[PDB]
């Protein structure tokens, strides 16, 4: 439940694809993940754009994202449209977005 702006940043390799990203059928990007580490945890969310995977693109839609005992693992986000590749650690998905 509670979404923790104060929590401790999860394990890069311990995640699992719930949903990978995907359209909220509103031009917005959500995705879901399970995961093998502490709980809680606040999930290291990225959105890379095609030729620079340092830059964060992901304008995020719901809170702070966070993998709980009592839910968790749920984001949405807004991306310029391109290929992006979206992390949740290390690892990944290849969203083309559309917007």
């Amino acid at each position: 439940i509670s979404k923790g702006l104060t929590y401790t940043m999860c394990d890069k390799a311990k995640f699992t694809w719930k949903r990978a990203p995907t359209d909220s059928g509103h031009d917005t990007v959500v995705m879901e993940v399970a995961f093998s580490g502490t709980k809680p945890c606040r999930i290291p969310v990225r959105a890379v754009a095609h030729g620079a995977p340092d830059v964060d693109v992901a304008m995020l839609i719901t809170p702070n994202p966070t993998m709980e005992n009592n839910g968790g693992g749920f984001i949405e986000m807004q991306l310029p449209p391109g290929d992006n590749i979206i992390y949740v650690g290390e690892l990944k998905h290849q969203w083309f977005q559309k917007g």
